[PDB]
Parts: structure tokens; C-alpha cells; sequence
């Protein structure tokens, strides 16, 4: 099964990864309007994007050790 | 020796995977004490935060290249 | 062709992650900068220095992306 496994793991990669782009995205919108406006409101803001990119990296970071584990069975 | 490498690299992986999550579960709750009261002093700690989680990151990237790097030689 | 793919793959998360070192270590002066002397300018720059972080971060996982793909091919 790990072949097949691993098939479906590099899906569920690159549909993390089409969701981590959304965020970077967003992510650096808010930069931009920080960068133009500074305010307490677009500071708190643009935390709030950087943790939640924060959030979805550790979300594809475990699907990468899921990677690895599936491959150390035909290894 | 590689095969034996991958499965050393592994747990290094999960390991600091549980540390990448104790640290996104701090900076989650700074997030939520800075959107409660925002002010300076929570802006600072939560970008503080912020900070060492892409540092651990970092170093979780990092093993990934060795995983990459022990792969290759069976290969 | 896959294990030479791969070569090259390695070479660049290599690279990229050398950028991303160098980012990480930008990110980190801002941060100390800014627990000095915290101000909106400070917090603006640090917060900068993070978002881009994020970006050489999604660059780095689409390498080991593209990395999980060429060794499909000879799974
Ligand atoms: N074989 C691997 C390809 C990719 C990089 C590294 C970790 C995971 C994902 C398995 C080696
Ligand atoms: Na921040």
C-alpha cells in the first residue's frame, strides 16, 4: 500500500499548499495595507494572518512527516 | 547505513514536530490575549512568538533536507 | 531521469534554505530591535521581516513538493 499511500499524501500536499498560498496572499494584502495605514487595528490584523500562515505551514509539515513514514516502509 | 538514517531522521521529525506545536498553541493563545486587549506590549510578545515559530520551523525544514539528503543515496 | 531530478531538487532546498537562513537572522535582529526600543515603526519592520520569512517558507515547501513528486516516479 505505501505507494499508493504516498500518492494520495502528494495530493493532500499540494491541496495544503494551493491553501497556504490563499493565506500568503492575504497575508501580504495586509502588509501592504499596514505599510500604507500603521494602526493598532492593521497591526493586530496582520498578526492574526501571520499566525494563521503559521498554522497551515504546521498543517503541511505534518503531511510531510506522513510522507517520510509512508516511504520508510518500502525503504 | 541510509535506511537506518531515515528512521533516526524520522523520529527527529516528530520530535520537533511536538515542539512546533507546543509553540503554535503559545502563540495562538498570545493572539487571542492580543485581540482581547491590544497594546504594545502584546503586539511585542505576540510578533516574539511569532518569530520562534518560524525559527522552528527552520530547523524542521532543516532535518527535511537530511531526510532528502539520506534518501538520495539509495536512490 | 527521477534520481537526477532529485539531485537538482536538493540543490535547490539547499539554496533556498540558506536565503531563508539569512531571512530568519534579519527577522531575528528586528525582533531584538524591537523589544529594545518597541515603537509602530519597529513593529511594522519586524512584522515585514516575518511576513517574508512566510514567503521563502512556501518556496522551500513547494521544493519538497516538487521533491515528492520526482520520487513517486520511481516508487
Ligand atoms: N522521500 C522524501 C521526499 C520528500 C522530501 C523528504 C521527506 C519526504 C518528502 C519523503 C524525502
Ligand atoms: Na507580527
Amino acid at each position: 500500500d505505501a505507494q499508493d499511500k504516498l500518492k494520495y499524501l502528494v495530493k493532500q500536499l499540494e491541496r495544503a499548499l494551493r491553501e497556504l498560498k490563499k493565506s500568503l496572499d492575504e497575508l501580504e494584502r495586509s502588509l501592504e495595507e499596514l505599510e500604507k495605514n500603521p494602526s493598532e487595528d492593521a497591526l493586530v490584523e496582520n498578526n492574526r494572518l501571520n499566525v494563521e500562515n503559521n498554522k497551515i505551514i504546521v498543517e503541511v509539515l505534518r503531511i510531510i512527516l506522513e510522507l517520510a513514514k509512508a516511504s520508510a516502509k518500502l525503504a
